């Protein structure tokens, strides 16, 4: 088939996504959306950070990982099958044209 993640209904799902910081400390901002990298920034936003801190998140959306190190991953806590469907984490490199988009398939059974 083709790269998918996967959950059952009640289950968490976790969906990867990483970037190397230039040196620690120094964040690059992280949108996450549902919906494809192609779509507005980050598709239909879900959760956000900055060069500092979390900016913004929805109830059941987290970063659970070492994100001042670049783990940037996903965790969708108590999934519904509403929750299947594509994914967008953009990692947004200061400057033009260079931003890195990650496409991941979530499939809820
Ligand atoms: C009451 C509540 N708080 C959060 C929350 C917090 C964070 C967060 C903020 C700053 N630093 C580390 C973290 C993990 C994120 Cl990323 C996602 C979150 N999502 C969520 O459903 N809730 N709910
Ligand atoms: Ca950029």
């Amino acid at each position: 088939s083709e790269v998918e993640y996967r959950a059952e209904v009640g289950q968490n799902a976790y969906l990867p996504c990483f970037y190397t910081p230039a040196a620690p400390g120094n964040l690059v901002p992280v949108c996450w959306g549902k919906g494809a990298c192609p779509v507005f920034e980050c598709g239909n936003v879900v959760l956000r950070t900055d060069e500092r801190d979390v900016n913004y998140w929805t109830s059941r959306y987290w970063l659970n990982g070492d994100f001042r190190k670049g783990d940037v991953s996903l965790t969708i806590e108590n999934v519904t099958l509403a929750d299947s469907g594509i994914y967008c984490c953009r990692i947004q490199i200061p400057g033009i044209m260079n931003d890195e988009k990650f496409n991941l398939k979530l499939v809820i059974k």
